[PDB]
């Protein structure tokens, strides 16, 4: 009862061209595309892209393979892909995407009676997703992901998603397991596009990433922190100790220049000024400062010793004050 | 008598879809597998992913390939693997696997007089291991290995571990040479995922990966340990040396601060703390809280001498004790 | 109604050589050519490449595929255009370039009654890009983009931009994404290379690139900057405070060396001295003669200290003066 | 009388079956296998890998390619090699290997009258090394090369070294041009393995690597070696000069931590001690004890001077003698 | 007018075997060959390697491809030449390259009535550049590049380069573009290897290297250079300023140390030492020198002040003139 099958699809076949699409010159093709992400690759933000796996389907209607028989559904594999027409979807905003041929060609192919089809697949992207990095880290990526026909116009082929734009997108619970970020939603929308070729249609889906802090905190703003800290100590120190307070500031002003060459090492060559750069900047202003300070003091000290008294107690009270303030309105600002 | 294998043969393809699963429309197909893995790759941490080499195998009954003759197996090669059916098996959890073809396509066919069939091959898999980094570096990890149907729901294929769960998988004694880990065992499970696209049986193997401490110790808590000791030498100079005990306290600090930012260089860019960032953390206060007795006993040994020797000869007997302390609390807590 | 189509493309192809190109030994063939550039990929300047992905376009008139029916465009995919002659194009500057084959091979062919062809494709090209370094990174890069045919001299088949040389070639808005470049504009340009297997047409397109400053001033600059105020508050300090003027001095010079070293580790590993270099050597000047002076007045302040005072005083107000005059002068040259 | 070589040929693959060995249920296949390193690649020692190129040779006996005509030899390529069997000969240490295919498959096969065959390729192995380095950099490495067959059991097909095993593997003069490691010589071996696929024989070559020393003397030995004496220097200075004599040590024992982070960034995160670590490790207790007893000088200055002289002019004599003494046993015992 | 030629073409492919050399067992195949760079890829010192793109030509004498028609040549593209024989060319000293698919694979085969062929081709090689070291950077590299068949031996297949020694080879003005090396010129030599498969043609083709130096000068020697000074300013300083000395010396010979570290790391990891690490030892010999001598003098100026002032002097005037002495002779040697 296994040559009834075999009968049933060698007919769907004769005469087949795989060449044209369904409904030729006498309706305008509909495609319904479900997606469900396996894993969000990690986001390289240096190169500005993302790597992705998904179970990508499709769904559409051909009269073609009509068929009757006992069996109400064919489930089928990559063989028998390639002998009927598929669309020529592309991702417009992806760069190179392999395809899983391990251990066979990952490809599931099911046709019903009525004729209606479903070419799933599984895909690995290496998309591309432009970011804003003025407000870093604190900043909400929307990392975008688009693809429609490459050959068929809006006119012929149509990209719609299925059963509505809630359960269109799916992304697993463990998928999602990038390091640095924290993924938040997903949202789906569609576009024409009215190029050369004509109007295309355009299926756009974003995910929302929430940067996760706090590999930062303990990677370059505590250093800073703490280096600033290092700094203010010298104001506990007698005056004539020149060598003594020296060593603070002029070691400290050197360890914040360094921090901020390794912290941009692993950030993206940006051409504009981050939030940490302006918070490194002011770190530090108030290491350099409280050098300045030092020297200006030991310049006046054998001349009005009794100002030079009154600045370095003062500055033990004022330095730490404006540091602790700028924090708050920074952190505020940027977590609000 | 060669002929005659090929007389056999040739019946066997005639009329052999390779379209269709064995049984089709009449019963389930059951697949046993066993695996044997030649090497367990290198285990990337930053990109949370375990290369592996294995002899995966599989085994189901088909009647159309019955036969009779002389020979009761028939050993092959790649040239007829394509020419008949065989399942969609791919890696649920890999991300990109790659065959070999060197010198010819690694892959075994044996087929039996009743019906068996092997269909053994050599596969590289760069399968994602989702690490919990929260008692690193004395972590258990256990990366799987999943693996099932493509195209078959549970309903039509089933996949069976071999003989049991026991030598079902069979690691090679040289195979496991991981350089920052220790394998421990391995285990089997099965389980069905309901997806939109039916139920589907995977096939689930655990490794349980025990990490070798010992490069951390020489690279990292080592260099911290006997930075903490440089610091507390300080005690052990005259009050008045200001600028002496200001080189340790402030070029110890400064050199903690950079075993922190090159330790997690190597360490993924987690958004939290570790043990050993704890460990860092502690051995940090030391050293500063040494700067800070040493900052405050220069600012009263001009007022109160008295009080003075007694903290310095004090934190000679303090500070090291803690840190000893510590260090007992910290290594039996994890390493229990 | 649609196996006429499959009657008609059949014809087209009865008797279709695809190994002559259209008009052998009858005339010259005539292909005109448009580009859209989807994104322009990034530019390493350390293998004086650059990445861009185009939906290239071609264009040519053959009678062979001359029809007539309902239709008036015949829209296919990529099965078809192997059946047929396509132009053997290849990028002359191009170093290695891959093609996109996900989902399906990116490829539209599209014919008309006429028998005009039009045969699309997306890339991927890693150009080289030859940069003249002298100037950076006040610089204009040129990198050009070279194409024709590999076995057709020109005496045969002739590139052509289409619609005049204003919208041959476009680039999307967002596909120019640069980090540390800024494209202005584009030119198209065409010539003959008389080679030893006849002359050849080459298509030429130049991209401007205007590298935007920004990230070497937060990198380099200011750190050298602040470097060289570092040095010059030694001249605010006592004379015979010997210890702290030289730790000044002496670190700073080796944190000027320091960025000199790690500047260049990014920039590609040029023979010669960039703009920066200059500036960077200006710098150490400053910082290095600065330490002079300072060892210079300790040699005679046991001797004439009437003039070593008159010295340091005096530095207080000239060496700020020609490291500022400096930067507007070198700031100005190469921002005119 | 070319097509006289046309019809010889044609009648040899007339009813010839590649899906079957020579000999089938008759005999056991012998395989005849030489080869000829035509250049050692690098040898990874962290991956554990090391590159090979070989023009690996096989022959056999098959006597359906019996012939008799004029020429005894029949040189062909690679267009026939796959118009017949071949050996399913894989590398089962190889991780990833990729053939050349460049300008043609490098493929040469060679027939003679009596049905002999010789089939040689051209291969590129990324084989792996598992290397103990207990007694690195002084380690006498064997890193083997294994093959066999992979769906032929020994019962059916067997793997023999030809002309013995002293010219069955050649190596090439300017082949070996390893940067770290001097070549001594190459063994050849065989074995069984009883998998649970009947037994398999292995062809076994090992290389013998000698670590050749000198880029690590000029890395790692002597900065350390100077290292330690730049601290001795400072027993050569006056006991009250606290700030000079700690500025020695406490610079010495810090750039003595980094070059053992350093030094251990190219070696492979190995979970133990080496040699090397072993000598860092004294040089560090000597750099480290002259700071010790530095302060434990300064310590009783004040109270006990005559026996402060006394140590710091003996650590002048002992400190230099015990390091040197050191030296001699370790270079000795690892060079012997 | 254009079927004439398909009648033409189909004619030359009946009965023509690809798998037999023209002219076999009749006379020995003769192969001119021509080569064009159009451009040198970079050179890889660390994994002597030098990557090329050249259109490589050949050309042979087949009279089974006589014709006689209107047209005395047959322009044509790849689609025919797997059709018919060509030579099995391989690069002996090649390790991996890649061909061009891209847009159609670059080739480009034409056929003249009298029968002789033209296959011409573009490759990218990643050829291997064994180097010598010893006089680095003043060295001049001649990277060799060998091909040859692979499959006939010399008494078949003989490679000759056309119309002489002087036009065989040409390299682009524009394709000689390194970075770190200046292409002098090209030698092309022939040479015979008699291996155990018969004695092989190989055509060998050098091109000579000359290192530009320039980046080494303004990233290791000036630095070195710089930093030596830096320590001679000691000796303008008081004898009794023990802590300011102090920081010259060490603080120079740990800058001197690490200099040394870095150089290394884009260099080869040689096992011998370069012309430039002897330079690095004698300017370590002047710093480290310069401290010997402010320890010595601290250590008698308390007995005999008369000599210690004198050799204070005195180093005043030798060691900037051995130093200076020194880089003109290693300077002189080296470029002469
Ligand atoms: F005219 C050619 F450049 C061309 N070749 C393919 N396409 C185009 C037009 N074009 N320009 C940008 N993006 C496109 C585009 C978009 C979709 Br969706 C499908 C096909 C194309
Ligand atoms: F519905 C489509 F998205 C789809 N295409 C293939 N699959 C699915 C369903 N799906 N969702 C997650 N994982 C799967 C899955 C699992 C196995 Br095992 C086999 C096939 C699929
Ligand atoms: F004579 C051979 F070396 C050769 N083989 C292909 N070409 C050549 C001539 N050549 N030299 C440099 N660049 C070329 C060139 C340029 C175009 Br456009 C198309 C084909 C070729
Ligand atoms: F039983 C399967 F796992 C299996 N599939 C292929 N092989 C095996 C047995 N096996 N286990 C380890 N190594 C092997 C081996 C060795 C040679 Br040589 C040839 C074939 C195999
Ligand atoms: F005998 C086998 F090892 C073998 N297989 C291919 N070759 C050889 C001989 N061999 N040894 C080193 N280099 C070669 C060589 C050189 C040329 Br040119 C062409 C073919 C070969
Ligand atoms: C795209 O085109 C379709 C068909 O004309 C139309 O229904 C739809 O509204 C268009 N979408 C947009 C965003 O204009
Ligand atoms: C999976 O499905 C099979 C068949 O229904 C069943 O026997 C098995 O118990 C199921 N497994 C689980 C974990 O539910
Ligand atoms: C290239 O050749 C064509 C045809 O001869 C000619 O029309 C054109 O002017 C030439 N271009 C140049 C730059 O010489
Ligand atoms: C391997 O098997 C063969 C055939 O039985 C035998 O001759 C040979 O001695 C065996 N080798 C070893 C090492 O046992
Ligand atoms: C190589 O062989 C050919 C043919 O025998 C001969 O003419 C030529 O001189 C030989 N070359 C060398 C270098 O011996």
């Amino acid at each position: 009862n296994i040559t009834i099958f075999t009968r049933i699809l060698d007919g769907l076949l004769d005469g087949y061209d795989n060449r044209l699409r369904p409904g030729l010159g006498e309706r305008i093709t509909q495609v319904r595309t479900d997606m469900y992400v396996n894993s969000f690759g990690p986001v390289s933000d240096t190169e500005m892209e993302y790597t992705i796996d998904i179970f990508f389907a499709q769904t559409w209607k051909d009269e073609r393979l009509r068929f009757k028989g006992p069996m109400q559904r064919l489930p089928l594999n990559n063989l028998l892909a390639s002998k009927i027409w598929t669309p020529d979807t592309f991702f417009h905003n992806g760069k190179k995407s392999f395809a899983h041929w391990m251990t066979t060609p990952n490809r599931m192919l099911r046709i019903w009676n009525d004729g209606r089809v479903l070419y799933t697949l599984r895909l690995t992207i290496s998309a591309e997703c432009p970011m804003d990095l003025e407000d870093f880290p604190m900043d909400e990526q929307n990392c975008p992901l688009k693809f429609g026909s490459y050959a068929y116009p809006n006119s012929e082929v149509v990209y719609v998603w299925t059963n509505g734009s809630t359960k269109s997108v799916v992304v697993a619970e463990d998928g999602s397991r990038l390091n640095q970020y924290h993924l938040m939603g997903q949202t789906v929308g569609t576009e024409n596009i009215s190029t050369s070729t004509g109007e295309y249609t355009i299926m756009t889906a974003h995910f929302h990433l929430k940067r996760k802090i706090g590999y930062f905190v303990i990677q370059t703003y505590l250093p800073c922190i703490m280096t600033v800290i290092l700094s203010q100590v010298s104001f506990w120190l007698n005056r004539e100790s020149v060598a003594a307070r020296t060593v603070f500031g002029v070691t400290t002003v050197l360890t914040m220049t360094t921090l901020s060459i390794s912290a941009r090492n692993s950030l993206p060559k940006v051409a504009y000024a981050t939030a940490m750069d302006w918070f490194i900047a002011v770190c530090y202003a108030f290491v350099f400062s409280a050098l300045l300070e030092f020297a200006f003091v030991n310049y006046i000290t054998k001349s009005q010793p009794a100002r030079a008294a009154k600045i370095d107690k003062m500055s033990r009270i004022v330095f730490p004050i404006l540091f602790g303030t700028f924090n708050l309105v920074y952190w505020a600002t940027y977590l609000n």
